[PDB]
């Protein structure tokens, strides 16, 4: 049984990319390629991060949400880890607990997620738990 590996050269500067303020890529997911955690697709929509998470995947991904109550808005960093709900439960045990690797890298957000129901990745329901 292969232990998880992570490209942490590709997968620091796809985390680098999302807090850039010279970015306009406001998500971006780690996959497994084999068993090494690599960059998956990257977007400027949110929507189309949604449309990532399939039930037969499991991924993690960092996004920047726009928040604010005043004029003055304020940007908050999500870390997701996907399991989606088809997926193996050696896998999605494995994909659990691979998250500390991946914090490795994505040290910085305003709360983390753990989620397997599609959903609670709707950005209402993210921006509602980033409140607390």
């Amino acid at each position: 049984s292969m232990a998880t590996k992570i490209d942490k050269e590709a997968c620091r500067a796809a985390y680098n990319l999302v807090r850039d303020d010279g970015s306009a890529v406001i998500w971006v997911t780690f996959k497994y390629d084999g068993s090494t955690i690599v960059p998956g697709e990257q977007g400027a929509e949110y929507q189309h991060f949604i449309q990532q998470c399939t039930d037969d995947v499991r991924l993690f991904a960092f996004v920047r949400f726009t928040t604010g109550d005043a004029m003055s808005k304020r940007s908050k960093f999500a870390l997701i880890t996907w399991i989606g709900e088809n997926v193996s439960g050696l896998q999605r045990a494995k994909t659990g607990t691979d998250k500390t690797l991946v914090k490795e890298v994505v040290q910085n957000f305003a709360k983390e997620f753990v989620i397997s129901d599609r959903k609670e990745l709707e950005e209402d329901f993210i921006k509602s738990e980033l409140k607390k």
